[PDB]
């Protein structure tokens, strides 16, 4: 009765159960790394789950459920990041980072369910998908994966991907579970270092980490995945308050739990908190874990610890319920979800991908400064009608030279950024992704410059060489003068420098923070070199994460942000310098100066004696929100619609909007919300709304705002998330620049 | 009786007496502590205060006199920031910062230091000292850095405590003894951003694990009074954290002094944070958190009677609040002599030769030597004539050498005595500091020690700051300065050796003031770049408050001294090491940075990360926790444990053999470092538990007894409690806290 599609999902659970010995069961909470041996996982260890299974190892797991005694279905799940990350032609999209300047959730909605529909058709179930860390320390190697440094939009774009990658439901054939990643509190540890200790108390963990993970939670995220790091002296996998009190208790969750890369072992060997693999296995139980990732020693462990006494079997069977119960519901005994390559062929980096794609890239570039030089000679147009080929030259500009430099300019590996193609995770993709996928940003001005113009390339800089560790380790290149020479030259016989900049894989990611949040190598002699030419030089930055710029990237012509952007990014990039797009992303994470000028995301708590270092201002480079369009916009009348409000109204505003100047834009309005008194120190303000508008030029638009009375909270010392009554104030501009904010009085009372 | 002037009675007995006869606002009265510069006429008798600070002399023999027309005549407890000897009197002895005598890790060096300043300042009429501070370093960025013992809670508590014994004297009613304050409790030194008064992201178990140690210890050892800092600590205002100021301080540690505010501290909750509606209710939740006194609040006298009278906070509070103030009172023995001034005793005392020679010995020991390729001790070593104290012989083989002595700080005065000193700014009546020719600067130094064949000579080659108003005060970093550059570079090509002085100076220091790149500010870089280039040998002297990220060209000098604001004879001290008229003994308190991005750099970290390094820097820092060299090399042997079973009342004892195989003599620091292989919940890799200084001749070898009691072994569980877990330890032994300095040796716990 337990293949019995009519027995409803519940009595299938205790009959499989009674049909499992212990060794299965604990099989079953078990997840392995295929890319070890399946034969060995899926027969000697009755593992309910494998992750990265390559397409050759994909059907063979599926061939060796069927040698086994109960031919229980496998979740196979795998990191799918930004794209199907490790499938040969998949889309790959802009990394989260990237995506996050879009400011658009149903735009971040299609990426996810496009990436759904080619995950699904090779026979994967479950994407390690969407990640909701905050990126409050720029130090840490991971900002990438996050949507920037702010809990509402996280909140947002999370929501967004969830409901894109679940589809319609556990029985959508192109619906997969999402995951909610690092819960909670791993983007902000000590020194920015990889899981290293964080000194995050409960108030704080409530204050800025929660939010987005109790949205999706709510909204019905299938799992949750557990953090590596210990949080006030204890792992997250061990954590009862925040797994039970906060997770189960608190916010009612009912999907699967399952722990990052070998969390369980890690107690044993990396923290030191636990003496051995059996007692390890037994406090995971304890704790509540269901998915137990890739320790494999938790086999054994798992089955000691019951043969001593130290965790009771009714508990290994409190998981390997909900395990199972997820299996049977999503169809799996009857429909396993087979890789089909007729499916693969029609669905996998389709024309309807490539086109959102496509979008998110345009949308995703932030232009940080430009003193008039973008659009590149006034902007050009396509032909008429064809709005996919060269641009045409435009009036007065016959023949124009772009010189592309710098290490990031032809590099499609960096560009894809982490978690995609050979980043490292991956071992059946070592040439990555096939170079003929990806527009670099030297292609796409190949592809976009006019007949008559020429586009001319040089490699100014080398980033860095690895070297065995002086006690592997990244050595920084030199400058080296013939390779600045000749940039140099070509910038000087061009009209235009386009000096594309940033990171690459060995400063990102895993075990990879930085400290200096510096360009590492020859960046910076090749960007003073350039600049001091005369030809206007245009900074492009295609990095994981934000950077501190030279001064020589201050004084540049014009500077944009890529983040990062995906397959499209190249032509994106050279659409947007030669204004065939408009420039539309905006920052979701601020610049520092330094790495000491940190903490500098925007909604940083009242405080300070002081309001500088005295060494240096406290002021961000760039600021959450800013980017640049190619007109102008004044923001005029801010009003709230009557200033009272009970605890469950709306405060309801207007604002003006006045397109300026001679080009057409969709301006991304952003709602903060200012407790001007607090009871407890609090962020002096916080995003709690936005809106995007389109304005011809010429244009007014007055455009309607809100904002729940409800989401104006606080958490107060206990850890209440409350309205409190008093004073507010409305703060509604084009970034969170305080001279760049209208705002307006309102109040809440009882 | 009339019992409370009656000296045979119990003091209790006598506090009771006096509590009896006060009105209510006499008894809010006695909380207040003013600044005496806004008139003590009202203070006193209208207000009743309990203790005045920033008394000048007329207002000390003025506020005698009203307190002889108030009704009790309570005596008056005159307070002072006497911070590193007597800070704002003018010819006092100023010792080194604490930062600075850290570095000797000598506490009954320390206490002599204390006691020293505690003579000179009961001469002067002062009863109390708002001194020392047990704040833990662990934010390189924040601007009192150089308040602090450095980055160690043990050796932070070690020198608080002798600090404590020193200023208390024998017994409070000791004439030349003060009471003592355990400044900034707690968790004012970690906020965010280094930046001052900023929010503290510290917990509860974080704060027991790193900060309430040397607080803990000094309460027991009693400590007259605690002060307060300005941080709010996840959410909370310190000053009314009921959790801290009363479960922890008296529930858990039964302490019975006084609870004194920071600076308006009740004020700020109204007027800065906006935590508190009115003084009315920030008044009573003060006074429910556990505070005593109330500093520079004088609203604060209206606000607690309004609160009273209101029902906000019970009379009986107050009356424990005046309890312990008066006990401290009666202790010191005030209302039988309330230790007037006498002008007689402040010319005998006050920087007497006596003091002077603990400050230069506390300079001396200081001074932490950080590389050396063997240009130091300078021509091998210098001798005075057979006159200890006096001008040093040229050496044989070098009877005419050149020392340019060169760079901003290398006869600056001011930036030498640090902050919380003279003209630093506190005190708006020393506005010349201190009067010059008490001070030694390096140049100084070496001008009265060379021998007399040899020449020193002087170029400041760099400036470091200029101030500008703000956009609207502002610090704007000094260009390069070709000129001056060359005319330093000139004196170091025509002489034997160059000297350069950097560091840091008052505007880049202190409350308000936390640096964000801890680099050398101005032309000081691109003088040091020049003055190495010229091949004539550069000794880096760095004088400033705080460990700075210093310039590969400093790494590429023949020799780095750390010298910490060393105090007026620190020109002295620096110029007798380069000389060899002394040998190294200092030690580093706290660790250098390489980057401000690289921080944490103290050497207790909590273990967990996965990885070792960042992607584009090190881990490892500058120069560690416990580092210096000598002017000789010591080599360590045979670490053992003495039985590696232990119970929870045992000691752990080991021994260590040490042998001088050099050719001088020297004092040398060894330090015991204990780790707690396994632990329930994360903790640090290892953390200092003893010490032991050890003299060795040249040649002599020594076999050293060491101890830790198996009681100091403690973390801090989940829950909060610090216990000693059993199971296995590895005892850690060495001249530093670096790992490949370490001798290892493993015992046993069991419970
Ligand atoms: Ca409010
Ligand atoms: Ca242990």
């Amino acid at each position: 009765p337990y293949l019995d599609p009519a027995v409803p999902v519940a009595d299938r659970v205790e009959d499989l159960l009674a049909r499992m010995t212990l060794p299965e069961k604990v099989g079953q909470m078990l997840q392995l790394d295929a890319r070890d041996g399946v034969g060995p996982a899926v027969l000697e260890k009755h593992a309910g789950s494998l992750l990265h299974t390559s397409p050759e190892n994909v059907l063979a797991a599926h061939e060796l459920t069927g040698r086994t005694r109960l031919r229980i279905p496998l979740l196979l799940a795998e990191d799918c990041i930004h794209g199907h990350s490790f499938w040969v032609g998949a889309t790959i999209f802009p990394t989260q980072l990237g995506m996050a300047a879009t400011w658009d959730p149903a735009l971040v909605e299609q990426v996810a369910h496009a990436t759904a529909v080619e995950v699904a058709a090779t026979g994967v179930h479950w994407t390690f998908s969407p990640v909701l860390c905050i990126a409050r320390d720029l130090r840490w190697g991971r900002v990438d994966e996050t949507f920037g440094e702010d809990p509402f939009l996280i909140g947002e774009l999370a929501s967004a991907m969830v409901r894109g990658y679940q589809g319609d439901g556990l029985s959508d054939p192109t619906g997969i579970l999402a995951t909610a990643k690092h819960f909670a509190g791993y983007s902000e540890t000590q020194g920015g270092r990889d899981a290293s200790e964080a000194d995050i108390s409960q108030r704080k963990l409530r204050s800025w980490f929660l939010p987005p993970f109790e949205r999706v939670a709510r909204e019905g995220c299938a799992t949750f995945m557990l953090g590596y790091q210990s949080m006030d002296g204890v792992p997250v996998t061990v954590n009862g308050w925040l797994l039970d009190d906060v997770l189960r208790g608190e916010w009612g969750y009912t999907g699967t739990l399952v722990t990052d890369w070998d969390n369980v072992g890690r107690m044993v060997w990396e923290q030191h908190i636990q003496p051995d693999y059996v007692h390890a296995s037994a406090a995971a139980v304890r704790a509540g874990n269901d998915m137990v990732m890739t320790t494999p020693r938790f086999f054994e462990g798992a089955l000691e610890a019951v043969d001593r006494g130290l965790v009771e079997e009714a508990a290994i069977d409190a998981a390997v319920r909900r395990i199972l119960t997820l299996k049977f519901r999503l169809g799996l005994f009857e429909d396993p979800r087979r890789p089909d390559v007729a499916r693969q062929q029609a669905v996998i980096a389709s024309a309807e991908h490539a086109a959102v794609n496509l979008e998110v890239a345009r949308r995703s570039l932030v232009l940080l400064t430009n003193d008039g030089t973008l659009p590149f000679a006034g902007g050009l147009d396509r032909a008429a009608g064809t709005p996919d080929g060269r641009a045409l030259a435009p009036a007065g500009a016959p023949a124009r030279t772009i010189a592309v430099v710098g290490p990031n300019a032809d590099d499609d590996h960096t560009q894809l950024g982490d978690w995609a193609g050979a980043s490292g995770q991956a071992d059946w993709l070592p040439d990555g992704h096939p170079r003929e996928m990806t527009t670099t940003v030297l292609d796409g001005f190949r592809a976009l410059a006019p007949e008559g113009w020429a586009v001319t390339h040089a490699r100014g800089a080398d980033i860095l060489t690895l070297a065995p560790d002086p006690e592997q380790v990244v050595v920084p290149a030199a400058p080296d003068d013939a390779l600045i020479a000749e940039a140099v030259a070509a910038a000087r016989d061009a009209d235009l420098a386009v000096a594309v900049v940033g990171d690459r894989i060995e400063l990102v990611g895993e075990g990879r923070s930085t400290a200096t949040l510096e360009l590492v190598g020859g960046q910076v002699a090749l960007l003073d070199a350039l600049v001091a030419t005369g030809t206007p030089v245009v900074v492009v930055v295609v990095a994981s994460k934000p950077l501190v710029l030279p001064p020589s990237a201050h004084a540049a012509a014009a500077v944009v942000w890529a983040a990062n952007p995906g397959m499209r990014g190249g032509q994106a990039v050279a659409e947007l310098v030669l204004g065939l797009i408009e420039p539309e992303g905006r920052l979701p994470i601020s610049f520092a100066r330094h790495a000491g000028q940190q903490p500098t995301y925007y909604n940083v708590v009242r405080g300070q004696h002081g309001v500088r270092y005295a060494d240096l201002t406290q002021s961000p480079a760039f600021a959450f929100g800013e980017g640049l369009s190619y007109t102008t916009v004044e923001y005029a009348d801010l009003r709230v619609l009557g200033t009272e409000h009970g605890p469950d109204d709306v405060v309801r505003a207007e604002v003006t909007l006045t397109n300026t100047g001679s080009r057409p834009v969709r301006e991304t309005v952003q709602v903060y919300v200012s407790d001007t008194v607090t009871s407890v120190t609090w962020a002096e303000k916080e995003l709690k709304a936005y809106r995007k508008v389109d304005l011809a030029p010429g244009e007014s638009a007055t455009v309607g705002l809100e904002v729940p009375v409800a989401d104006c909270t606080l958490v107060d010392a206990h850890g209440r998330r409350v309205v409190e009554p008093g004073e507010f104030e409305l703060r509604v501009g084009p970034s969170s620049r305080e001279d760049a904010l209208l705002r307006a009085s309102f109040t809440v009372a009882g």
